[PDB]
């Protein structure tokens, strides 16, 4: 089979608990850029079953599923408390274990998977990632429906997913914030209940007027900037949280005695576990949440696409 | 009666003795604790702009003495009553106080600070519910626990500990820390490893309960702590008067999910690689003072003997501004109780 | 002013001609422009109207505001009003039950922080979202839902019924299953928000909701004004660590087998009313239009015995 | 090897540890009374016959893939293990699992001179604790541990725990001691267990056979009624009795197996908010829990009675009338 690796590779045989899976999408996101031994790619899987391992159960060939690719050794401090994603040695496929950009692809263990009834390969590829990720940063914000949320970069892709998700699960109020008309327009259709164009106004004079001054009890900023690190945190009432996504190189930094005056929390989120991926898929399946707009490619146009959905 | 006030330090007026009028409570100081914090109060940061003080008022927010004269709506407490006292008290309409953390109304009524407190020989307490009866602990050992017991015990509780996790108490010797060692130590389960600079400070965090204590000043604190946890650092770090040197230092103990409990008002700033936050899922979360519940539980624990009086060292209400000098110029290691 | 009041124990109530209490202090006096009526019936716990007067400490409201009332208040000391539980309150002042209600023209909140300033809904659709609204709002936070949970709502087509089930399909992400006993009960619960919806009189409930959930059963049940037949059947329809939450006052005991509960970890809690932040969060909610409000049937104030006899909301 | 199987003492080979697999020496087989009911098939799935024994401790004979363990190490087993897939397995909570494998339950135990645990991540290495005294631990540890942790304790509650002079009680007693800071009041019948509670820990105690107990409680919490109760080992009498103690939003935590029924008056539940909740097990966040208080000393061992792998069958005879094999 082919695989573009970091060739012409053979078809690995499911023993055991494994499933051989037939990629059909392998969705690509800025993470493959932090990656670019050997080893194949593609965190992002989805497609149809193959062949299963003798001890599979549940699953037969010819299932369309979606795959969690971060796997526990289980012994861990983490696994044992039900949080593998923060695994000290994990099974991370498209990352340190052979991933979708190939043709075929090993899924250690059945349990990881997720059946698609609604959603088809390509769809559901990226809600293996940025899914899980959004999903859990939404519960980090610990919504309720006294409360009000503010969405960074409410336009974009993860912001768009981040409004649907606490639309979908909260009953909070959501504003949404972003920079140019389009995205501030999609931010709206996403779902939010009030939206800021901080190109055209004062994002923090906006919505201190939305909360009556109160502020936010929440902000979940995906793929933060030293900008916003900078001035959404202003924008919190006490007791907010501030949840931060993302792994761009910068700094927090916030004057010590507004921290514990209004009791603020700053915490940081990255993945999810098998909670988080059951809840957005879920959630997807149900049309709840919408897929992410998407870019189909040829398995060939990775490079490409790293310089989006693979398909083999 | 008489009452130090802050004027403008602080002056010793002769003033009325106010009538318990309803659900008010008309106590007779028998203890007054002082604090750091009323060394902002006497320089005016932190409160006229903000926090509605209006001068002059009597300070004293750590109130304990024994009933004089109830409102005839009070209910379940007689004149003679030992009592202690919850000084922050919430307008009752706003956010916080309808979802129950009043402490952080914002319009509190706060006794020794924008309401006249417990630097005089009588005190008003505008409703009995604020109040604790005592009933082991005399007025003196419990004053204190109204400012730094509650502090510490809703510190602790954001720490978020368990049976499976590990705490680390910085400047666990002093008289912040050894409180949270010991309510750490009575309502967690959690390993508590406490850390300061001095032999004597690292033995009072012992004597206080600290499963583990390290010498900053001697062993690399961090290596330390790796080792005992086994590298995986600890799953929160209580930061009480946190410094510029604490908030650079200690958050590299942090395990994945730590949590970083810091509490004060020290001019510092908060300076962490966002990287480290996401990738940990580590969290940084402030606190400073407490509501009932956090009252509720501190003064049960302390009437139960499972958490101790701070080392305390009595005064006269004279030496007020004394008192205060000596936390401005760092000279009053101790907590200072004033006895009217 | 007019006011129907309960002059005695079995008796009809009685419209006396009263004066008009004087606001003083965090007091508020309200003109009625709506007085719900419940099962639960100065009677009238149910109270909206504009502020006629509010007392020299009053901070945030002005003459003619519209506003909602929470009508249980503790007292403050107790245990439950000191962990923020007050509507568990050991003695709390409770407007239309040991405190004058608003069966009257007029109705004094003790204090203003109990009020909800109207922007969108009116009095008569507020009034009863004080009692039901909160109730039911406080029934789903405790069956503690997520968007991998079913949510079974016994009798979803009735009035609190598909309160219920609007507030669990606005902030809980759950798929929800509705149930009820005559058809026109049925399709309101699906006009509320059901994924699904069954008819108990015509059919065997139990089969219905295995199918729906794949034999797992329901992670939580919340059973309004539940009788003795729903507590013998539908406790069988719960999964593992499944939460049945029973709401109402009905004279029935709970009967369950001790093993059963122990091996699937179910839980049964109880739920009655609720506290500010339940009055938040509710008003919060049906000010957006997030959920709607009940359907009402306006009467007069003199009418208060004939409402009781048979949502009716009184209007002065 | 020597196995008592579902009782019958046969002669099985020793199994061959592969992969993630872990053959362990048993030092110690720990009996209760669920045994009494083991001695299932259309439920668990259980194909006889099948060796014993849930409440496993050893030494590592052989390690197949595992990692962090090696020959000699001596360790306690979380027997109960969730196949992943299932709902429950997902969110973390595998002891519910659809099609759990069941070490003594329907997969070979300890009642053996070898026993193989399927993963390795269901073992904890004893470092102060023996096997003995880890033994039971995996069982009615695991399984009192989750039962405090389900009574939401904090210091301003007060918990009641009902026998809290037998096993299960004053291991309740230490836990919760231990990792809440509520008051702890016990309540038994007789003035040995009261005082064996006493010694456990309690704050209070009563003699239900001196005092009425409901009126005592009532006493001691100035009429509120404790915020939790925890009855191990619950029966007709006491779940008829006790919930009469709680407070408002009181919690109920009820544990065991016995035939009988919870009867409670509905509109008492719902006018007091209280909860009736079950617990049986627990999974590896309450094994982690429980086993790294008693390897802190935080929580003592259970009184044993140590036994021949031969009385197996004797042992669960005197239940239906704590106890560990050594083989
Ligand atoms: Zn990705
Ligand atoms: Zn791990
Ligand atoms: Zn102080
Ligand atoms: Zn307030
Ligand atoms: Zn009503
Ligand atoms: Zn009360
Ligand atoms: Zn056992
Ligand atoms: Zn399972």
């Amino acid at each position: 089979m082919r695989a573009v690796r970091l060739q012409e590779i053979g078809v690995p045989k499911p023993k055991g608990p494994q499933v051989l899976i037939k990629v059909e999408a392998a969705g690509v996101c800025h993470s493959d850029v932090h990656m670019r031994l050997p080893v194949t790619l593609g965190h992002e899987i989805a497609g149809k079953i193959e062949e299963v391992g003798d001890e599979v159960v549940g699953y037969s060939k010819g299932d369309l599923v979606a795959v969690n690719p971060l796997q526990g050794e289980g012994n861990c401090y983490y696994c044992r408390i039900g949080e593998e994603h923060l695994c000290d040695s994990p099974r991370w496929l498209g990352i340190n274990f052979d991933g979708a950009y190939a043709e075929y692809v090993i899924v250690p263990h059945y349990k990881y998977m997720y059946k698609l009834r609604r959603l088809n390969a390509v769809e559901a590829a990226p809600l293996t990632c940025s899914g899980i990720t959004t999903y859990r940063a939404v519960r980090k914000a610990s919504l309720d429906p006294t409360k009000t949320l503010l969405v960074v970069g409410a336009g974009g892709g993860l912001g768009t997913m981040a409004v649907q998700i606490a639309k979908a699960v909260s009953g909070a109020t959501i504003i949404g914030v972003d920079v140019r008309e389009e995205a501030v327009e999609a931010a709206k259709r996403a779902g939010a209940d009030y939206v800021i164009n901080a190109s055209m106004q004062d994002p923090l004079a906006e919505i201190r007027r939305i909360t009556e001054s109160k502020g936010v009890d929440a902000v979940i900023d995906l793929n933060y900037s030293e900008k916003t690190l900078s001035v959404y945190p202003k924008a919190l009432a006490k007791q907010g949280k501030y949840v931060m996504v993302g792994l761009f190189g910068a700094d927090l930094h916030y004057h010590a005695p507004l921290i514990t005056l209004s009791e603020i929390q700053f915490v940081g989120s990255l993945v999810g576990n098998q909670s988080d991926f059951l809840g957005i898929m879920r959630l997807a399946e149900a049309g709840k949440v919408k897929p992410m707009i998407t870019k189909t490619m040829k398995l060939e146009e990775a490079n490409e696409a790293i310089d989006q959905v693979l398909i083999p």
